[PDB]
RNA sequence: ACGAGAACAUACGUUCUUUGAACCAAGCUUCAACUCC
């Protein structure tokens, strides 16, 4: 596509009344065992 | 006017009996439905 500078851009998302701006797919991990 | 003239090497008889093409062997391995507007 078009060429811009650095950096080019992120990725959040939308939801409202307002919008939160959370990145996706991060994400929390539990390891116990059996 | 022959050590000659006649005279079937012939008759009967299952290449047959017993026997696993078997045995052991993962269609599996590494693999983001993702990337950029």
């Amino acid at each position: 596509f078009r060429t811009t500078y650095s950096k080019m851009r992120s990725v959040p998302d939308n939801v409202p009344t307002g919008k939160h701006y959370l990145e996706m797919g991060k994400a929390r991990i539990k390891l116990e065992e059996l």
